[PDB]
């Protein structure tokens, strides 16, 4: 490219590979959110919740692709794996799986970033760290307090209705 | 009539009926808010979900009187048979029986459709698609919805006043 | 009830014969209306002043719904009997039927009043008073009026048609 | 065409024919608007009503033909015949011509409906559904009240007065 | 008096015996209300119902004096005999307490409007009607509504929680 400046092939694989790893995560979280307005499940919150996580996903995936067009990188995107599971369990069990796949989406960032440094990429690095890293950490912090209430209202029927009705 | 065209009497006839399930219906919401209005029931949410669904039946009805008039068919009235039960139990007894009522009024406009079909009637198969039969999908899917929240709630007291509080 | 104070089982049971007469008014005014409504008869006002009627007529059988539980009597239904007349004759026809109704309704309050106050019963004394016998008296002297012009208006067809264009 | 899917050549024909029924009717509407706009006729609400019509007419025509060309179908005009009368007679002669007219184009909207059917095409079916059949339905309506009222009130001169002066 | 006219003596102490019971029941409820404000028991809605029907008995005995002196009666005071207990137990025994006072005030009401209609005083019959019975037949209709839901609720002290947060 023209315009491609200090980004390495390694960096543009690997921001490519993260594009598919927030995509993936988009459709887990679409995946979820159905899962929950089934009429047998029917926790209005929880879906609304895991459908507002598949749209910061896409979101969080447009603003790595718009990055890799700004770099001069190319973007080339592969299949997105359907979600693991089909169905998802009670509200405790799918926060559980939540939390599992953001800390897989944070340490791919970490890794990235890390690979950034190494490049002494440095505009990689404050992307990363402006737009995703805290982003992360603010998320998982409430996933982590959603499952410790969650946990503590486990009368598990009633504890997951009112857990949907009073927080979420 | 001077401006019936292509309307079988068989939907006229069936039509009419229509309208008697549906101010059926209505009477049997009737009785259901009424129910739950009472001293020793009490619960007020519940009452008002019913009180509205009445209202609902009600209006379907003079929907159904209004395009048998615009047809050119005959309105015929018949009794308005009293509902099936004088006292509804829990509201886990009353969404079971509302959702038992429902599915038979769907599966009536369901029948209608079909016979329209049959007779190549598509201001009737238009009517029912724009005015009734996703309007009764919706109420279905939210009364099932319901049903699953009620009995994950079932100490069935504080359940049932939980579920009347929070949910309706 | 654990607040039924005063409450006869003679009023109770008449209350509920009172909603049945009521909601059957409904039920007629809803003929009337839509008998109004026919391309072949087509008289709008005359249409619009009966369903109005129906409208009045259940409020009222909700009112006595809603007073028959905070006296912690129980409500019954029975059957709603289908109106007398399948079709209602010219708009004099179903004035003088309209009126002959509600006096008949009229009555049947006059009576309950005298109950209540055999029974010395003075909250359903009042509450007849209140909401429903000079409502009565009011839409009869209506009525009554009503008559004398179209009356006074039967050139049959012409008087009709102003009539429904000039006081309806 | 390059975007033509589903649309058989019998359907395009038939909307094409169906394109000139619509504008031959607000051609006749325009005929009937302006005999009651003589001199010797001046019946102004009548006029207004008839005009009234002959855009609604050509608005359906307008729709046609969009259809036609987002389907990828090719409109064909053909010569507009001029309307069946030079005079129109009274009122009631000109309401029961309007009928007859408006019975013959939904009889040509039932036919393309029947014929797309057949030809499984489920997009004509539902765009004559939804801006046609029922604002035919509802048209034919208001003409058969129109006919009741005009027929009650022919003193013949006196009651054309009063329709145009009180209804339209 | 000069302008006492059609009331009675037995009728004047009535109203003066009504008053005596009217403020002693606001005596007792700003008691109730007290005591659920204690640190010990702490249930600040049931505390406010209390204390807001403390105002309303008050009310209702500066009504019935306004209309001893509108009359020609001599307002007469007696001791406020202190309330029946100094400590009310739970919401339960407290809502059970209420409901026994306002049937001994709803008799006394009926025993007064016995006696006006005895002694032939339609301003006295009227008054109670009007200002008192319906009120009194509200209240108690609706602290029944609140003793069915205590005792649904009834895990006792989560159940007594819950009620003062989510009813009162
Ligand atoms: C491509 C894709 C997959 C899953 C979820 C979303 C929102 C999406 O755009
Ligand atoms: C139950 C019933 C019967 C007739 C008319 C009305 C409005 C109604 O609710
Ligand atoms: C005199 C009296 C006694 C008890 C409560 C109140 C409000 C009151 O005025």
């Amino acid at each position: 490219s023209q315009i491609r400046q200090n980004y390495s092939t390694e960096v543009e694989a690997a921001v490519n590979r993260l594009v598919n790893l927030y995509l993936r995560a988009s459709y887990t979280y679409l995946s979820l959110g159905f899962y929950f307005d089934r009429d047998d499940v029917a926790l209005e919150g929880v879906c609304h919740f895991f459908r507002e996580l598949a749209e910061e996903k896409r979101e969080g995936a447009e603003r790595l692709l718009k990055m890799q067009n700004q770099r001069g990188g190319r973007a080339l995107f592969q299949d997105l794996q359907k979600p693991s599971q089909d169905e998802w369990g009670t509200t405790l069990d799918a926060m559980k799986a939540a939390i599992v796949l953001e800390k897989s989406l944070n340490q791919a960032l970490l890794d990235l970033h890390a690979l950034g440094s190494a490049q002494a990429d440095p505009h990689l690095c404050d992307f990363l760290e402006s737009h995703f890293l805290d982003e992360e950490v603010k998320l998982i912090k409430k996933m982590g307090d959603h499952l410790t209430n969650i946990q503590r209202l486990v009368q598990a029927g009633l504890g997951e209705y009112l857990f949907e009705r009073l927080t979420l």
